């Protein structure tokens, strides 16, 4: 993190607290919970000079998903670069060609900037700081969607011993966190609700006086209706 | 049958030959199978008389079948004449309130009528003939839908002795006659490629070079790559 | 959450440190504890905008207690909604018809508002706000005793081993949080002391030379006069 | 089928008896046999419309035969397509670039062509049809080759109570319908005559007083000195 200040851009590091407890969320919910995801933008709030980044990912990242990061940044930088020739008006960008951003200045090796945080937020943009950072969260939405599948969901059956909600809540998870259009989640969970789901909630749903249009409202109706045990 | 004449509509009754051989063909194939479907629409090419779909039917399906499918044609044709009451241009309405068709001329009931082919061809409207047709046709395919159940397609795994096509098949027919959208198809078949169709095939698709995108892509490339055995 | 502010109602969101452990809150004791109520009212005390809310249940609730609770939350806005066109000095509505308001502009679907929480802030009234939090908060509470049932309170015994004030605290939870008037409650609570716990308590009840007519008055005796073991 | 008549170009649908008998054909026989390809040589003959040969190819072959079938026919007529780009003389085509015929054209996606045969048989050429019917009849035959394998040559033995005939059948057979150059069947049959069929046969082809230069000489001369048994 960087304070714009009179004398100019002076590096703050972000705090080892926070970073410690991240770290810890990291390693007990795992890569892809909403929870952990929700706390990464948080740290991702205010846009950070690539030592920053680099060094966050260093330390809450595994070694191997921290290459896995590696990777992916650097492609989503890249990507970053091509709509930048592709558009002089990039808030990376300058008018004329002198302030054309090299990949360099992007991952931090520009002249000037290697191992140094002070000498890296003096000559960094902030439309630069803020293309780094979004590139570092899609990157992080990437390797934490390749490290930990999706079970799939065409495997899933309600156990003998399990309840309904634990059922819905591991169908909807894999449902929703699958390679499924977004126009295709709901009938594919309503007919999985009626074709898994033991025969005991198979009857229940199939006796259903009224039409069941919505997951919510067969998860409404089958807890309603459930066999208390 | 009927045919329109000089002196007046004579009635000509089906075959009995096609008769026994499309009841032969509903006795082996079923009532689902789109053979016979085609052979119904065949001999529901020309505009039937009341008394011939009734005898049709009374004589290719069995009783409950038969049960099911009066029930059916009695609501498609409730809901025939309620666009007919909301539409005085129906083909088989006229100008006038006069010319108003009631159910007791539709399914053959009116007078003049009850039991009697020719009076029905005398004095039934071409446009009632068709309409009593397609309402027919509409109620065969939804008892035939109803009388057989399309396989739950969540449950179907390739067998450790089944070959690929024979699930292919099966599998693509559980899920095109099933209760999905029809924009929801080929996601679907292609995940329950990749997820069902035993682990020998699944890392024979996993391990594709080129991204299959169609059921049909999958198909071919499986067929190619499979092990003869 | 919003600061209404001389140049305009500015959007602060909640921490997600807040979030985080309010999250696990919910995880650890459960939807219905009274301090996860009391901590959800808590994170229920300013206005929220329906960006603010949506993302809180999407965070601390699972999947199918969220489909549970959107379903709940619109249902009870509905209700709110035909509360304001049957009166209109609504807070939430004007004076004249142009400032009366649409379930669009409640759930923040209206133009204006979709996935941006600042317009969210800017075009909403505060009577708005505080009738969305309402109506979250009894949504929340209804999915809340939907997802776990209170126990059936006549089949409650008092085990062979357990100590009477587990028993007697388990005996007043499944009868409150039951179906019964609350003026039926105090009786049944005697007469399942008095006819449960195991006939050692309920000969030392029986024989009680005071008439006890309180269920904290027999927790008194029983306490009092029980056999120290 | 279409007959081009005075008032214009009439589409007259294939029987659906022999349609049934084909269906029943290809169900029996398989996809490969030569009878199954005269058959639809025959059902071949008039130049069918996009409409005829996609419910044709709908009627008489499976589910996944008939994705196969698509994306084969789809392959056919992009490749006929580009021949009809590099040559202007394409019966399909014609001479000024406002005849230049598209794959919707082809396809029957064309306007005035979706679902209905009568348009579909109007505005299509002679050219286009044959070009169609051509493109079709060679997908089938991929697809036939392509659903069921030539058994491997080089595994084919003569069975311990296999008669000689039916070993010389199925061995021509697999080499026939294999992927070696015409010019190399004759040798490899001879010399797998030699070297399979057990070694009585073997020792009966070995001691042949003549030099037997071709695989019906060989069969003749075994038929005649076999071992009757």
């Amino acid at each position: 993190p960087v304070v714009i200040k009179t004398e100019g851009p002076a590096w703050t590091p972000l705090e080892p607290k926070l970073i410690t407890r991240l770290a810890d969320t990291v390693r007990t919910k795992g890569l892809r919970s909403p929870i952990t995801m929700a706390e990464v933008e948080a740290l991702m709030s205010s846009p950070l000079l690539p030592h920053d980044v680099t060094n966050l990912m260093r330390v809450i990242l595994g070694p191997a998903p921290y290459a896995l990061w590696m990777d992916a940044w650097g492609v989503q930088l890249q990507t970053v670069i091509a709509a930048a020739t592709r558009d002089p008006r990039h808030p990376a960008n300058g008018q004329g060609r002198g302030e054309r951003t090299n990949l360099n200045r992007l991952k931090g090796l520009a002249d000037g900037m290697v191992g140094n945080p002070q000498g890296q937020a003096a000559l960094l943009r902030p439309g630069e700081l803020v293309a780094i950072t979004a590139s570092a969260l899609q990157a992080f939405r990437e390797v934490a969607r390749l490290a930990e599948p999706a079970g799939p969901w065409a495997d899933i059956m309600q156990g003998p011993s399990e309840s309904f909600v634990d059922f819905a809540n591991r169908l909807i998870k894999a449902v929703e966190g699958s390679d499924l259009p977004p126009s295709a989640r709901a009938p594919v969970i309503i007919d999985c609700f009626r074709q898994k789901s033991q025969p005991d909630i198979q009857q229940l749903i199939r006796t259903a006086p009224s039409t069941l249009t919505t997951p919510g409202e067969i998860i409404k109706y089958v807890l309603d209706r459930q066999k208390t045990a």
